[PDB]
């Protein structure tokens, strides 16, 4: 996976968790032979798909990272619905893997357990990057060459 | 700073007070970021927002949507919100322009007041949405083509 | 408001309420100077989007009126889902406001109370027309002239 | 009259008895409206309906989709009905052709029988879906260009 | 005899044993139908399927999608299923190609095992998806232009 162009875009709402998710992503890339990928920051999860649409015109793969926790209003449902619609529409418009590494949890302890911190049980940020990179290599084999 | 961006705000009128509070907080962030007079447009309900926002998109770098939708005794709450979701998301990708979602979705009237930026409110979503739109407009400019 | 082309498309399912909706829309059209709007009838709410798509080709605003009441099956949810997706896609393809005056209630007494009958609480049929006319008048001032 | 309209019907196969009962009511209405032999095509499941409906819309004025989806023990039910709702809605507007939704969504099997047009049923949705398609086509015919 | 049709299969890897069980059933239906060597591609997750299926569609008459999504402790379940539903439905209509939906969605692991087609399973949904893709392909072939 040395010749694949990778991009990462991560939101900033709930800072501590997002930094953990970006850390797993970066570590997976460097171990797979990719030094410095393109990393872009945004404020919220709803602003992700419009930045990924721009990034897909120059890269082989995009990894989107975020965290959305349930509150006391039905606001949770609609923030997650946009990300679902947006990323799916960007993937098929540009024929590029967009990996969804956006966490959707009920409590904030669950979000901490899936970010890849010292005592976490999981790192879905690392999973997402492996997902994007493997797909990119697959598309390269299936396409016109040699 | 964000002095060079073209910004538009579109806000509905259903529930006057809360809408007037959301517009107030949005205007204060715009002014503090260097933008004195943005394009402000009023509409009746939240369903009319996406079509007006599509018009603003072909002349602006950032569009901010403001409104309030409170749950009644019929499932009418669900489908008003569903319309705003699909509309604002499709507009954003057709025009390659960030559209901020600052339309409140609450169960009670108290909650809606508490997130509107009034004297004794817990937060202001209208101010939050305007920061979301300007910052994403500045990012796209850096990513896009310049000398 | 007299220079506005206005089309109204009303469903037939639950006849009594539909005619109450349609006459509320008529009164507020006539009061705003528009004596004779284009009125088209359809049977089910599902058939509204396709007819509105046609009416958008030579009108400034379209109003959609209907009634959907919940039964013993999840059928209620999918009828509303179609209406939501259709009118949203019709408004954005033709850059025309399409007012959503389709009533969605749990019991029948609720749908009567929102129809604008002699002793009802309010009239959503009139509200939807004011919504279309005002938005049409807004798009007029924003667009090219003179 | 109403005999100038060309009609197409696509019905899935999942659940034997009920699909045939839906097609029967559809067939009765068409012949009663002057249309003796409409284009009938069979598919396996409800997910395969949209893609055949897209093909039939290229030389027909109206298309009727028929089928049955009954709830099981997994959330599978929700996602079969989403694909049908999304698919047909896209097809109807792409081709500017009415696509009638006569696919049943029920919690039990006894509910799906009662709405299929059987000897002891309370109603028949297959007949209602066809009427909806023919009427809408005739309306579009009048609204569109003719000498 | 479906010896003429060009078939592609795309199967995710999340939950290894079940994804092997799904693909085994799909290969066997293809082999009995006269199709010896189909195009088999693997991916990591279910979200990754629609984009690989879109590439496969440019060169095949039908595509089969296989995978497993089991519910957890967070609302994550709904959203992974939502993306698969939207993606596949849009791909099938864009390309005018049947895309069979053999991605399992269950509440327990024991339920996903029972519909995969193991030695003691109740059913095999992998085989069911392929039969759906092949039959629809032959139908579109009959409906489309030929001398
Ligand atoms: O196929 C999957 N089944 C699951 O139960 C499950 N849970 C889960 O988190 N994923 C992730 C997978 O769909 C994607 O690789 C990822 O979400 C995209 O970045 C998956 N994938
Ligand atoms: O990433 C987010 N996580 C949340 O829990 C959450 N709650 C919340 O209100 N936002 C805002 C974000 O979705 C948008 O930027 C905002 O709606 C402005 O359009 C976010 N963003
Ligand atoms: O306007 C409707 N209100 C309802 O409560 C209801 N229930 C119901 O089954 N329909 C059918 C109608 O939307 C369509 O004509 C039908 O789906 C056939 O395409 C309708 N229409
Ligand atoms: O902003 C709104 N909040 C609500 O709770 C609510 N409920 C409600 O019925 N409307 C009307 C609005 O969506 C539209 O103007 C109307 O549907 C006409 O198309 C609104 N608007
Ligand atoms: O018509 C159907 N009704 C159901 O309840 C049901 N459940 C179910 O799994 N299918 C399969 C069908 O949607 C597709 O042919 C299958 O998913 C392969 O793409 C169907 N089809
Ligand atoms: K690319
Ligand atoms: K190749
Ligand atoms: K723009
Ligand atoms: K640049
Ligand atoms: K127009
Ligand atoms: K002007
Ligand atoms: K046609
Ligand atoms: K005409
Ligand atoms: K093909």
């Amino acid at each position: 996976a040395s010749g694949v162009r990778l991009a990462i875009v991560a939101s900033s709402w709930h800072g501590k968790i997002c930094d953990a998710l970006l850390d797993g992503a970066r570590k997976v890339a460097a171990g797979c032979g990719l030094d410095d990928p393109t990393v872009v920051r945004v404020l919220g999860a709803i602003e992700i798909p419009v930045v990924a649409q721009e990034l897909a015109r120059n890269h082989d793969a995009v990894v989107a990272l975020g965290v959305v926790i349930r509150g006391q209003t039905p606001h949770f449902d609609y923030v997650c619905d946009a990300v679902t619609q947006g990323l799916t529409r960007v993937s098929l418009d540009s024929s590029t893997p967009i990996a969804n590494g956006v966490l959707t949890t009920n409590t904030e302890e669950q979000a901490l357990d899936r970010a890849g911190l010292p005592t976490s049980a999981e790192d879905k940020g690392a999973q997402a990057t492996v997902a994007a990179l493997a797909t990119a290599l697959t598309l390269r084999e299936l396409r016109a060459h040699s």
